[PDB]
Formats: C-alpha cells, structure tokens, sequence
C-alpha cells in the first residue's frame, strides 16, 4: 500500500499549495476598473487658482524691483530695507483688483434668454509662491444645461496708460480643498494665458475612483490635503534649517526680516514642491478628478481687461472605478472545487474524522 | 447522534445560502467593461444641424422685429397681425440661402492631390426650436486617408452690405437618426461658431456598446430616437393644455393662430427640453457614440461668407464594449465548487437517494 | 439497474463536455483591459517628422518645376534633362536650413527660471514621400516639471523677400523607431500648419500594453518596424515592376535615370501606403502608444521665420493593459467544481480504478 499512501500524499501536498494560492489571492484583493462615461445634469467645478506669472517672469514686480536698483532673480534684497517688508514685497505682485468678478453662465433658455449667477463663489486672496494670487472656491456645482456652461472670472481694474500692465497671467485648476496645489504649485501647474486678449478654456473630467485595499489604503480629500501640506511646510522648514515662513505658508512661524532666510526658504521650496510627488509619505486619494485642459476660442471680444472664461461644455465624466474581483464566495467555490478534483471531502468527512 | 445530525444541516444550510447566492449572482448578470482604441479606415460622420442663435441672441430676427415694433423676449406677438403667420415668423430667422454645399475632402494622394467629393449628403432644410436650420444627414461613412479629412460645409449667399449680416451660428454634432436633439436641443447643445472668419472643429470618437440585460434593457437607435421624440412632443402637449404644433414640432395638431398659444407651447418645450434627460421613460441604447469636440485653427483664410469645417482626423475610436462576466459554466463550476466543499455529493447521490 | 447506467453515461457525458468547455476557454487565454491614469515624472516625447507640404500642394517646389516650364502634378519629368537627378528634384523641396534648433523647455524653476536644453537631439535629414524633410528622434524622456514643458523646433533661415516663402509645414509625430511611418505616412498623418505665425501643438498619451497570445502574438517595436519597411518596399517593388528606388526608399536598388520608372514607383508607393494598414502581414506591437494632438494657442509672438512648439502639459497617460483572465488555477479549480458537481470522484478515485 506504499504506492497508494504516496499518491495520497501527493494529492494532499498539491490540494493544499492549490488552497493555499486561492487563500493569498483572495487576501491581496485583486482588482478590476469599470470605465463609464456618465452624463450629469451639474457639474463639480475645480478650484481656480489665478496668479501673475511666477516672480522673474511677472513684468510688473520685475520692472519695480529694478526701479529700486535691484536686478531680478535677487528681489529678496528687498527685504533689507526698513521700507520694505516680505508682505509688501509680495503685495507688489498683485494684478488683481478689488474689483474680481466671477459669474457662472449656466447654459440658456429659448424663452428667457442665458441664465447668469454673479454670485458664484467671489474670488479671494490667497499667497502663492508666484506671489499674490486669486482662489475661486466651488461653492456650487453648476447645472449644466448645455455647451453654453461657464464661469467668467472677469477684472476690470483701472488699466490705465500710465504704466506698464500685466501681458499674461497663470490660471491652475485643482482639487477643490487642496491648499497646497493652490499655495505652491500654481507656478509650475498653471497654464499661461495673455490678457490682452479674452481666453477661454475647456474642461473635461476624468474621475478615478480608486479602491481602499491593505496594500493601497484611501484617504479622503481632506486627509490627503492636510497630510501633503504639512509634509511640504515640515520638509521646507527641515531643508532651510531656519525660524520663518513666508506668505505662501501657513501662519506657523513668523516671517523672516532678513533676505538670508528668505531665500533659503525659496530654496527649500523650490526643491520640495519639485521633488514632493514621489517621496511624499501619506496615502493616496480614491476620489481622483483630473481636469483636461483644452483650448477654446471666442468669438466676442470684451473691452474687459482681465476678461478671462472657462467653458465645460462636455458633460460625459469619464468614470474609472476600481472594484473587488475576488470574493469570498468565490474563495470558497475555488477551495471547494479544488478539493472535489484532488481531495473529494467534504466538511462531512471533516466531522466524522474529528469524531474519529 | 444529534451533534452529528446539527453538523449536517448547518452544512446543509450554509451550502443551500452559498449557491442561492451563487445563482442569484449569475441572474443579476454581472459585467465588465472592455476599453479598445479601434483604428477604422471609414468615419461615421456625426449629424450636424447647424442653426441661427436663439431667436433672442439671433442678431437678424431681432432686428426684424424691432423694425416691426415689437420688442425682442416676446417675438411671438408678430402671429397677431394676418400678414405675419407662425411659418413666416420663423423663416424670418433663416440663415443659410440654398446655395449649401457640404463637401466632403477625405485626405488625399501623393500622386493626384487631394480628394474632394461634393456629392456628400446636401444639407436639408429642418425646423428647430432656434429658428431655420440646416441638417446634414451623414449619408456614407467618410474614408479616413489621413489627418486631412474633414467636412466642409460652405455658403456662398449674397452678403451684401445693405443690411447687417450673421455674426455667429450654432453647430450640434448629434447621433444619425436623433430627430429630437436636431429639432429641440441644437440651441443648447450646438456650440456657438463665427461665421466672419472660416471656422474648424474637430471630432473623436467615443463609441460604447452597452449590454442587453434584464434590470437595463435596450432598445436599437430608431426605437430609442422614436421614443423620445413621441415622449417630448406628448409631454409638451400636456404641459401646453393646448391642440397646437410650431414649425419644430412634427405634423401632428395645426399650427397656432394666436400668440398665446403658441407662448404656451414654446414654455412647455424649454421645460420639456431642460428636463427631459432623466424624466424620459424609454429605455437607453446600447450603440451610444460620443463626439468629443476640440476646436482646431485653420491656416488657410477663405472669401466665402459661411464657410464651416469639421476635422476628423483621428481614426482611433475609444470602443467601450460590456459583456457578460458570469455564464452558466462558471454558475455550475462554482455551485459544484461548494458542494464540494460542504456537502460533497454529486448528481449520481441525487440518483441514489432519489430510487431509494 | 438500466436507468441508473443510462443516469451515470448521462452525467459523464454533461461533464466531459463542461470540463472541454472549460479547458478550451482556458486555451483561449481570455484577457481584460485595465484602464489606468499614470502621472510620470518624465515624458516620453514622440519622434516628429516635419516636411513640406506635398509636392503638389508644395509652392516652392510648384514655383520651381513651372518655372522651369513643366507643371506641376508631372514634376519627375524633371528626371528627363540631364542637368536634373531624383536627388536635386527632392533636394528642391528642401525648406529647412541648416540652423534647424529643437530645444527642450522642461518646467521653470521659482529660483533659477525657465529650464532650456537646446542639446536635445538635433534634428537630422530624412527623405520623405513629400520630399526632404526634419526628423527629431527622441533621445531622451523629457522631464516633466509642470504644464510649461515643450519641444520648440525652431529654423532662422534667412527668409529674404526676393523668392516667394513657405506658407506651411506638415508635422507628424509617431513611435520612436517608425521609419516607415516617417518615410511613407508625415503627408498622409502630418498636420498642416503655418509658419507665418509661431504654432504650438499639445500632446496626450495614450498608451496600450496589449498581450502576447497564440492567437494574437506579439513583436517589439524594432520587429514591427522592420517587418512593415520590408513589406511596404517589397511591396512596392512588386507593384511597380521595375528595378529602382527612390530617396524615400532604403538603400537597396539604384535611383531611377528614367520618369517613367519614377512616376511608376510613385504611384505603386501611393498604392501601398493607402492599403498597407489592412494587409499587411507582420504581428501587431504590444507597446502602442498613441498621442492625442490638440491645438494650444501661444501669447508670445516670435520674430523667429518656422517657430514651432509642441507642448507636454499633461502628464497622466492613459494605459490600457491587457492582462489573461483565466489561469491554470482557476481552470483547475473549475474542473474540479464541475466533478463535485456531477461526477464526485477526485483523484483518490482515479488512483483506487487505476489499480484495479
């Protein structure tokens, strides 16, 4: 019977590495990603982030740092004078009047006429590293009632012809509570687009739903802001060895009086803001949205000099959900399946073996 | 005895809850989407209904009915006087002359030169919510040779300079047989082009082929666009409480012979047409092509007053294909599966106990 | 005992035929595409072929062959005087100097500034169906720092005013080690645009990993390439029955001294290039990337003669991999299910009938 215990025994061995695959199959969670296309009656705008080109770029702070006898690509020198202060030499980049209007024309009515919502959302200050710049939460989601869809951000600051005005400006879309994109990567994110001339853009959407698994946990957006913001400020203050902020970060230390400190900082976020998306720690979102950017053309010409829209015309949302292939139903019709072909036991023989 | 006998049947219960769940699994009819980027030698055109504006931001109309003495947002006044009639009133907003030629220029020869085919489908005259309008019913599939194909829909009208002429049109590429998006929903979804300067868009294409199942049936394009078209013109009757038609409505009721009414049923057809997308009763289809427009500039500079082209000139469609993940094979392989794991009998046990 | 062998061959016969069933599928080796949105820190740019328009469509070339009495649409005449070769007749179509620059702007650093690397790999002389033409291999990924990543090609020849200029260019980009696409398809595929004013395209990237099978095999990007030039010059020779080559063609037959062999190489070229993508023999590639070519517009106005850009802004290509579905366990496990199911006999039974 030596043959015979042998064949059992190499039954049992492959019956149990068999088991033991599906088992670890099953615990790594495989995965599979539906794509939709799903039309919306409203659409989820991204936060719009409008700044001046970055420092050596902007005209105007170039052309006022030179006035006051200091060359670009050194403008922190300003600081050293007692007139001047790091809040004032960001205030200077300001392009943006008090006067920042940002409507959202949702569609239109063949008996009525277009539909406008001033109301949207007004623009507010925030500090980014290209200087000082305008954030448009998403208050609402709009009501996409056809391609006519979009939002206005128009300024009609008394552009006169006095002195030099602004030639191009940097407009990012991003997540919509993500402080950081909009505080430090504006500069490098942002598509660049004249004034002189009405822009209008056009957004299609991309949502990712990824899927929280042991091997690739979720966070939520919020959690997600939060961790990155405070690994960007933590490894700017690790790389600059220094006590300070500036404008573009959170009121954490206080702002430095002297250029040394300032441009070391400038330095350090330089570096981290380049180097953050792969050596960043905490986990990734599974509510993605990305936001292509196409190129527009209008046919009107505003005397607005700021005039600036962006248009979402295309309502299909392409969808890509990540769901769980692998169930436990389907563990145990593979375990079960596996013993029928090499083992032929049941629980039964299971019971009556124990009893045995 | 009994510790043996409750060990059966709780493995009788659990294997009767696992392949209940199992069957219920396979009838749900679970599927999976397959994403292909299918390169095709022949394009299916979109259907292209191409309008005035509205009749508020129609700049002809408008005029006219000042020149009348009413005032635009209540044009339909002008039905009062016997000399004005429905049908006048809105061939007062035509736009194109009979001289409409779309051309169709499918790449072209190293050794010839380009292929230009005029013979393509000639624009009809259609009656839309906006006015007057052109239909170009895609006839034959254009042949892709290359990135220079497109359709070129060109009017040559008299533009004298007596009398203010068109600055801008509304363009709609829409499904082949969708009468309903041609006759009510080109003054939303029809993006708004100049005419001053020729024009070109451009087209990819998204087809996705859904799956026929029991909880989302299907139902063949000419069912889903006769449906819809019967849904909007009964609901906008209903809402109306009135027995009319207007030149966008099929021959069903006479045309209206005083104001009100028609106001009435123009009301009915903008809530109708705003709302009607996820109010409709009639299920979707499973041949849903998808036409993604970017805006392309063109080099070249014509002298004709309306000239109009569409680019297609990328042939890879994204093929979003569902198909069935579960079959009756795997049902049985995983029903089997779990009896084997539980129970452990095969049919030939159903055989035994079954004669004895 | 009748009825219960005619139940047993019953049941063997039901099982035989689901465990072929399944193991034939699992010969099939079915395969499921995962769509994934990948955000890389370094982007692949796509070889560009930029040439002139088609010999026909061509000016300067047309200008030259009437001025030397001999219209054009029959420009190989030119082979006939002996003061004229093939090499001179394309030499002609030449409209790139030798000061052809293709820079690499990267991002822009807050700090330091824009990034140029105008040692990008230099664009080099190829010979195409359209004439002579640039061709821009892609020697290194460039790094992607933000929506300002480009390739400017750039020429300063000097475009005096005494001879008319180019008024367009034909600019085509493909994978990176296409040859055949290069020589054969830039005026088929090329977009046309203009140089009297700085152009700047944008790319997305769409890239397919698709599965070597049986039935659907596989073959690198060099196998493929090579196996397409081999058969479209194969075939092109087989077409035109002549011993000859022209400077698009491979260093294999010696030029033509005769128009007739030119022009019938030239319309057996035509030919093949129209018709290859379905006939062609060789295996597909599972690496096919595919690049989206939108339309950017640029504020800045050069003084520069062929200014032209290419913008990468966006950074997250769209993978969609091809992985089998069906594996040996899964086939085990299923066989398995389907015995449990019917027959009940594992391979403890096989062993036990074996030795009996």
């Amino acid at each position: 019977r030596a043959l015979w215990f042998a064949g059992v025994v190499f039954c049992f061995g492959i019956s149990a590495h068999q088991i033991a695959m599906h088992v670890l199959d099953y615990l790594s969670e495989p995965v599979a990603v539906r794509i939709d296309f799903v039309a919306q009656n409203e659409l989820r705008i991204p936060e719009i982030t409008v700044c001046p080109r970055i420092f050596q770029q902007n005209t105007i702070f170039t052309d006022m740092v030179e006035k006051q006898g200091i060359d670009k690509m050194k403008f922190l020198d300003l600081i050293d004078r007692p007139e001047y202060d790091i809040m004032a030499v960001w205030n200077l980049s300001r392009i943006f009047s008090d006067n920042v209007s940002c409507s959202a024309h949702e569609g239109s009515s063949i008996i009525s006429g277009s539909y406008v919502d001033p109301n949207m959302s007004q623009p507010h200050l925030v500090y980014t590293t290209s200087g000082q710049c305008i954030n448009i939460p998403a208050s609402r989601p709009l009501i996409y009632r056809g391609v006519n869809t979009f939002v206005r951000i128009t300024d009609s600051q008394p552009r006169n012809l006095n002195q030099v005005r602004p030639e191009a400006i940097q407009i990012y879309f991003h997540e919509h509570h993500h402080a950081h994109l909009s505080r430090y990567l504006t500069g490098l994110r942002g598509y660049i687009v004249p004034i002189a001339n009405p822009f209008a853009f056009s957004i299609r959407f991309t949502q990712i739903n990824y899927a929280n698994k042991t091997d690739s946990p979720c966070v939520d957006s919020e959690e997600y802001a939060a961790c990155v913001e405070d690994f960007i400020e933590q490894r700017i203050y690790e790389k600059a060895q220094v006590q300070c902020r500036l404008p573009y970060m959170r009121p954490k230390l206080p702002l430095c009086s002297t250029p040394t400190d300032a441009r070391k900082i400038f330095v350090a976020t330089d570096d981290v803001i380049q180097n953050f998306e792969k050596e960043s720690s905490c986990k990734r979102k599974c509510e993605e949205t990305l936001y292509i950017v196409e190129f527009m053309h209008l046919f009107e010409r505003s005397n607005i000099s700021i005039d600036m829209s962006v248009y979402f015309a295309y309502n299909y949302i392409q969808v890509a959900t990540e769901y769980l292939t692998y169930t436990l139903r389907g563990l145990l019709s593979d375990i079960g399946g596996v013993l029928g072909l090499f083992l032929g036991i049941c629980i039964l023989s299971v019971i009556e073996v124990f009893e045995v």
